[PDB]
């Protein structure tokens, strides 16, 4: 029969016994909260700064001993986003976020929600930015572990205790689209002890799972680069006295393997450590290299070939060298794409029990 | 005979029925509003964070039943920007939105208008960034859905309703000018319902079709490409003695294939699968490889022609070894051109389909 | 013979005849205003979001019938800048503006000053981003017309109007510098009536002038496109059966428009549509291509006329096949800078008038 | 015997003769200032939106005849950060400056002090920048002043004047390392008077000199644009029957001369109007272009050479194509070294004496 | 018995002993602090505007001769985050910090904390952005010194002095893993004393040592310009009468040197003096120079030795000449290889012995 805001301020009014920096039940056992998060949007993965940023939907539900009822029609009470500083609530806060804010819609993205027997709903709307490690070491298959942790900021583990919730504890909306990864419904929630000096303190942890595409660095910079080892090996095919044909065939497969990487560079992310990308070229240009030190090889016996045509022992090297040449020009014609079949073999093994085992660690 | 600002300040006074955190018509219906959105600018469609930036003249028309004079020749009141806080306002926040901020010019850009009946117009200036996904696995050719939806904050549908407006809902200034998409004047009004464990929530949705040119896209990075495929094709027109000039301009088609296509590579988007532009650049790279390989199993046939003819059985082998190789060069230079056009038409008629497709779905 | 502080907090004090939130002389004839607009910085002209930023000293002179002393020695007053809610204001905002702030210097950046009859005069100092919407289908001969219009909020033509200053009303600080462009002393300045539903709005704008310098888009993609032109025509005066030289100048001239080409893309802005520039670079590349199929077709005649002589009927199509390839040669030779020249022409003119029509409807 | 707190609370107390804004000695002679400026950082020299960014120590100086002690044993007090708004400061602002902010760490960066007589230090740490334009048409070779100058907001000079320090006014720490440029010890202090329609306003302006190295600038895009020049002037030593020889050279030097030019163009800062550097691109193109022009001309006349041997008359100009041909390839050789010493002498002597003019006007 | 809420504000309450803005014992001793720093998360290390950014826990710790109870059970009394202007708080600020600011998740991140004697426990969470300026005279094998300096803001050394703190003052967070550097765990802590004209002011500094991997930068930028010297190294082992084939692969040599230089440029960090990086690439550029110019002085002598052939001694300078050009391309082929790995020993010994020396001094 009476307006619940005139009925709302006279149980944490003065006259009452209320304290707002205080915890419920003092000098007793540890109020614990339970948390969910909701997070609507996800993305701007950068790697230079090593963060991410999301928008959450954190919501905490704790149980207070007092500011109960018990005589009143309506069993939910609303309290106004302004005057949030009359309440108690619990200091949370994030272990490794670099920036954090509200948002400042035409309302107060604020919710607060008294149940009769004093249980209380706090659920806020907020955008953060959280710091994650990469590492790069195989960079086009590539999975990422992005963790969240959120802590207390000056309480004890027998002061304050942090939940995940039972069913549906960390949410995520339809249709997300990251422009580089692909998130995986893991979603594994763990535990932290932040064991200090003073005392231990809680910690939960979230922890996603992201897993590279390699559809784009497949068509570029793998599938040109290995069609232009095969153009390459074209030069295994033509005949060494064919000179200025088979130089300008092999110089300008090495100015199509140089410009074939440092065109892409501008793409790749920036580190200072080796990845799985600059192995590949270092030796696909390392191939053309040895096409065409193949052919120095050949055309200096075939050289000094014709200076001894031009000086049957003058002509028994004359035949020598043309077999020792023709010898030279077919073991390298079987032996140059056996030894590159060897090693892409042994390239995507290494590379697929050292992704396949990064995501069994988690 | 009195201003009004000393008769605004007693209709919400201390000693007057009016709460500020009260719905209207409290216990009772749910009060509608009607809403109205007004574009002044648009743009910055950034696809690495997947939103872009609004600048909304958003409009809202509430009845209340209290507030009414009945007895004052002015019709129309003006509250003052300031003092905001007094008056009831429904709480509106954007579902999909990344950040948001008020307008800080000289004056406040807020406008209150309360009428003789107790209908309230609220006008604000805003300007804010919206989350939208995209999709662009045909990236030149793609159209783009991206909306907007706004919900309540806490109010149940048996609480509070939006409504569109009937006549001019959306509407937007002349001249903007996007530096990439083009909008179109569809503007189609939707409804959604959030179904939550609380209960259902109100919500619209407005919904903008943007679509991409291709007039840059064309000139630049497909005509340069077509023309060095044709490029790749003189080497079916030149004779087989002249090795070094085929040679020559084979490899260097190659070349200007992949400094054509990693030259481009920092003018696209970046994302990890595959698009349209780079199964042309495939094909098309994959047609001067073949025109070489063409040529290498031409020179291979007529080398072992000059070294059988080092070496009628002895001639006879010449002539077919010559007619074999002619026949692969007319072959190869009558089915070139035709896989090529056959391949064009495939990939010109399942990008028309898929694009127009994704156009009727909204 | 008193402080004016004491004096000034008693003609807006709270027993006085003064309410802040009122316009002067209610119930009467519109207060004017007289706008001035002082540009101390001027650039950051950026074309992906469409705006550019401006450092303005926006200066307001209205009069108001009260707050006059009559009496005082001193007829200048000055009020503090940390109490300007106790003056009433005229509500002014920038209609096409994307954010505005304030100056955060050692004072607060305002100014007020009341004369003896009333007048008051409003002074601050403020930087602002303002929209523009920029075309460019002449991209390097392009004019850009670059416009402020300044609103009121609420206040109809009947109630506010808007004037321009009648000598000196936007003034430009000298030295400014532009890095793209060249700003213009033309300096229009119009009316606007915002003709709504509820009624007419006043509003004035002002208007600049943008020039493009083309000098640097002149040394460089113009004079080296012109020059490798000049180069692909160098193979219309070299003979027929040196093959892989007039092959190797042609590809090699292809090669070099397109990594002319594309090596520039990242310098140029991003649109979707075309420009002036990329238009000169299809027809640039399209008369290299030219210049290679006029050789394939001269070399496929000269081709047969070897087989020909490798089988006077015989040898008369022999002379015929060489008039034949002279003749071609000859009309490629005199034809190719002629359709150019031509071509260059039409291209000139065509860009002129239009860059000389886009200055006269300003 | 008392606290300081207690006492400085009484003396700009309410009932007390101080009002905190008013002039010191009103209607009197000007209070002047003394001022003092110490950088802690210097960088961020951005030419797009043409500006630069600082941290000083404002550091004001100035009189005042009352706010005297003279019976108290401490000779300084120190006045609280928080309420600054009590004291009377003089209104100061920087006329060319973008953005303006102060510090927010653990304290608030303030400092006040009241000496014996009446005299006030007022020391402030603020970081903001400064607009300054900067013209580039000699550009690895200019030198940029860049200045500051800070005014009144609303005084004139009869009534507050600005002053310099006498000794050491401006204080730069040690240790700065600029990434672009250096700064030289100049640090010329000059005054501006405010000439307007109200009256003459006080100004002081410092002025530093940064000067460009040209270390990188001279490895990279000189030395080997050179170096190449050099390279196509190897084709005046090769005889005229290498046909593709020389071709291959001379096509391959234009081809490096551009992938030259336009890999470095993303590196160079844009602005619309030439430098320096393309200008020395223009004529290292124009040399390479003339290098295979002369070739051409020189082949001309050796192919129709051929065509009157395929033809003592008949071979009297035989041996005169070929006097011709070689005189041509002989002043050729001489030539064009020559020319290109003359045009590297007069560049950088027109280089040298304008860059060391722009040191001499400050 | 009673809360401590209600006895914390009758410590610093209005009738008590205590003024917020007054030093411990006063007119005494100088109170000093001790200080803690722990880092949360380290990166975004740029050298354009020369700074990097962190995440401390800034812990201070100092004792105060008022405030204590000796009559409670509590120990640990802890203050409300809101109104820390109560107790007093010591002026630190940084001294070469660019931007700074607090945290502002859920609560506000603040501790104090006073004990029975009445120390004081002040720990707060911060993120702010330190200057440091970088040489980088050799880029890819430097180390970079980083530190931080924390000062007062107008207390001399004889009213308050900073320490280190004895056991663990500096403490990193585990796992890191910066993208370009490596943090190194020397962590030496030192002091200044600020000497000006108004005395001696406190300072104590922490100095981080990072180095910088050259993984990528081996393979990258390295390798391939090696193998492309030796690649040019091919055509000292081609005989002379080949001249195409030795020019082709001359020239191309130059060119992928040009394109391997060039297309690495927008990778590298942007500084206007000289690196080590560019120096490799001059010199490696100059020997590709050099390889072609002994080719064109063997190649004039083998010309004019065919001149002098179509004019004993007419004879006798043919077989003078071919030993001539023999010896040349003879000593060519022992002598580039030999004075190139001088040039590469003089190289590494004086980049190692340097950035050696560069870690000694710290
Ligand atoms: C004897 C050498 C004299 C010294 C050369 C020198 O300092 O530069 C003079 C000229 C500069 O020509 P300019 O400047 O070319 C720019 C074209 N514009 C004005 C329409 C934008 O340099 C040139 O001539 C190069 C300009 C190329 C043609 C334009
Ligand atoms: C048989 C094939 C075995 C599989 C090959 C493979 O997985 O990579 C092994 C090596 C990696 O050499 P690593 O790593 O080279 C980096 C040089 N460092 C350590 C000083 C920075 O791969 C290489 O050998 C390439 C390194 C080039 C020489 C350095
Ligand atoms: C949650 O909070 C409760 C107190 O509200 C913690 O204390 C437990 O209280 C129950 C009920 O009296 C006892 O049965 C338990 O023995 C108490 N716990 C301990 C450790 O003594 C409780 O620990 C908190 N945590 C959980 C997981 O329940
Ligand atoms: C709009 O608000 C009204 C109440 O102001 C809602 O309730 C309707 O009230 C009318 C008038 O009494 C009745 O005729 C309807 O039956 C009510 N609606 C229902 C669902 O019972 C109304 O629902 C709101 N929405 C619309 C679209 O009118
Ligand atoms: C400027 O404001 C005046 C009122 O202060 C407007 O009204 C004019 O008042 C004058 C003086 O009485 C009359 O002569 C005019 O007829 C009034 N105008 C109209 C339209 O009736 C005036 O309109 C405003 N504008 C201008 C340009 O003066
Ligand atoms: C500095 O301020 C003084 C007043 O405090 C200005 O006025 C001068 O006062 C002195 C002392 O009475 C006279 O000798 C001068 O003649 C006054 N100046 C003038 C222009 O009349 C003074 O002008 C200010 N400036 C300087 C540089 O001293
Ligand atoms: C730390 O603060 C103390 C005062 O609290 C400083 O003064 C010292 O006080 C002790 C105890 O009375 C004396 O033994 C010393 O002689 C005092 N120091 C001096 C310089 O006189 C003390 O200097 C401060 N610093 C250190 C390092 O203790």
């Amino acid at each position: 029969p009476m307006p619940p805001s005139e009925f709302l301020d006279k149980l944490m009014g003065k006259v009452s016994g209320y304290d707002a920096r205080i915890r419920p039940n003092f000098k007793g056992p540890p109020v614990n909260v339970t948390c969910n998060i909701f997070i609507n949007s996800f993305g701007s993965i950068a790697e230079t700064t090593m963060d991410y940023r999301v928008n959450i939907f954190l919501r905490q539900q704790w149980n207070d001993p007092r500011l109960a009822y018990s005589e009143y029609p309506d069993d939910s009470l609303d309290l106004d986003p302004s005057m949030l500083d009359s309440i108690w609530k619990p200091d949370l806060f994030f272990a490794n976020e670099k920036g954090a804010n509200f948002h400042e819609v035409t309302t107060d993205n604020k919710l607060l929600r008294i149940s009769k027997n004093g249980n209380v709903l706090y659920s806020i709307r907020i955008t953060l930015v959280l710091a994650c490690p990469m590492d790069l070491k195989n960079f086009p298959m590539d999975v990422q572990t992005c963790i969240m942790q959120l802590e207390s900021f000056g309480y004890t583990m027998n002061d304050l205790i942090f939940e995940w919730d039972e069913k549906g504890a960390v949410q995520v909306a339809d249709g997300l689209t990251l422009p580089q990864f692909i998130l995986k419904e893991e979603k594994d929630l763990r535990y932290c002890t932040k064991h200090y000096n003073t005392g231990k303190f809680t910690c939960i942890e979230a922890r996603f799972h992201l897993e590279r595409q390699m559809g784009y660095y497949l068509i570029q910079m793998y599938i040109p680069s290995l069609l232009i080892v095969i153009l390459s090996w074209v030069s295994f095919w033509i005949n060494m006295d064919a000179a200025p044909a088979r130089v300008g065939l092999g110089i300008t497969t090495v100015l199509t393997m140089t410009t074939q990487s440092s065109g892409s560079r501008a793409s790749l992310p920036k580190v200072s450590y080796v990845k799985a990308i600059d192995i590949w070229m270092a030796v696909c240009l390392l191939f053309v290299f040895s096409a065409l030190l193949e052919y120095a090889a050949v055309n200096f016996i075939a050289r000094q070939h014709k200076e001894l045509l031009r000086f049957k022992t003058v002509e028994e090297m004359r035949k020598l060298f043309i077999s020792r040449a023709k010898r030279i020009d077919t073991v390298s014609r079987v032996a140059f794409p056996l030894v590159f079949l060897i090693f892409n073999i042994f390239y995507w093994i290494t590379y697929k029990i050292i992704r396949s085992e990064d995501i069994h660690k988690q």
